[PDB]
């Protein structure tokens, strides 16, 4: 008997990773062929879920916790001889005190920095690794958690764009009340 999980989480590591990379100037990728059509009106077009949410939180994280993050990225020096263990360790402590969206996003970034550091050392080859190491920890040290707090749907409904605006809707309203009161 055996069993596994989904892949969504993994998609986050890739999508985000790329973002953290592009933000630094890097990128790298490839193309291919499949099969599809279209006939309406092409344009940027954007979503409004984990993708957008995750990113934002990431940028704001290093902003509010510029030090809390920096000091972290300096706690682990990824290398070819580095063992996935040395990784799951550092991330463990930062996650020792229970689990909360905050630490979650604050964590994701940790990895992003690792990649930025790898490329800086002309070792982008690592990116692929750290990327897999995350999807492994997120599915063995978070999955069970994220599924106990309403998955991501909740994270995007709390500390997310559509959510941010939603919050204001109320406030701007409440204030109007006391005023008319
Ligand atoms: O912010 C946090 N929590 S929150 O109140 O739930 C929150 C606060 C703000 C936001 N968003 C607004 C932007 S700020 C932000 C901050 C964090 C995440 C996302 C956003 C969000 N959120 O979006 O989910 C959540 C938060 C922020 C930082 C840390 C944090 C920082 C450094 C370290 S170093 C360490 C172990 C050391 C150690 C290292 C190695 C080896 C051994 C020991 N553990 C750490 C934990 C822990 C929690």
């Amino acid at each position: 008997m055996s069993m596994a999980m989904s892949q969504s989480n993994r998609e986050l590591v890739v999508d985000f990773l790329s973002y953290k990379l592009s933000q630094k100037g890097y990128s790298w990728s490839q193309f291919s062929d499949v099969e599809e059509n279209r006939t309406e009106a092409p344009e940027g077009t954007e979503s409004e879920a984990v993708k957008q949410a995750l990113r934002e939180a990431g940028d704001e994280f290093e902003l509010r916790y510029r030090r809390a993050f920096s000091d972290l990225t300096s706690q682990l020096h990824i290398t070819p001889g580095t063992a996935y263990q040395s990784f799951e360790q550092v991330v463990n402590e930062l996650f020792r005190d229970g689990v909360n969206w905050g630490r979650i996003v604050a964590f994701f970034s940790f990895g992003g920095a690792l990649c930025v550091e790898s490329v800086d050392k002309e070792m982008q080859v690592l990116v692929s690794r750290i990327a897999a190491w995350m999807a492994t920890y997120l599915n063995d040290h978070l999955e069970p958690w994220i599924q106990e707090n309403g998955g991501w749907d909740t994270f995007v409904e709390l500390y997310g764009n559509n959510a941010a605006a939603e919050s204001r809707k109320g406030q701007e309203r409440l204030e109007h009340h006391h005023h008319h009161h």
